[PDB]
This record gives C-alpha cells, sequence and structure tokens, in this order.
C-alpha cells in the first residue's frame, strides 16, 4: 500500500507502531522505519528485580509498608 515499509521481510502499513524485540520501538513514516531502543534506567540496586513478559524493563517489587512515590 502507499506509504508502506518493508523490513527483515516484513511489509508494515504506513503508521504502523511496532516492538520488533521488548526494548526496541519502531514507527512505519511514508515508506521510511524509525526505531528507538529503549535503555533502562536503574535508579536502585534492587533484591528482587523482575521483567515483566513482554517488557524491557525491571520492576522492583515493595511490600505496602515501603511503597511510596
Amino acid at each position: 500500500e502507499a506509504g508502506s515499509c518493508v523490513q527483515d521481510g516484513q511489509r508494515y502499513n504506513d503508521k504502523d507502531v511496532w516492538k520488533p524485540e521488548p526494548c526496541r520501538i519502531c514507527v512505519c513514516d511514508t515508506g521510511t522505519v524509525l526505531c528507538d531502543d529503549i535503555i533502562c534506567e536503574d535508579v536502585k540496586d534492587c533484591l528482587s528485580p523482575e521483567i515483566p513478559f513482554g517488557e524491557c524493563c525491571p520492576i522492583c517489587p515493595t511490600d505496602l509498608a515501603t511503597a511510596s512515590g
């Protein structure tokens, strides 16, 4: 279609937004694929870090007694 992109053998409709990997986000902009990578800023050393399925960055679970901000 008009304005569609081609990347790694796939065709994406103009304006599609997708993540080929959890830390990469892409947009098809009038035939040109624009992708940014995601960098995690880990503000604290965590004793139980978890990376939810399909996500790039960790969560550091806290109980209600300590949760704030």
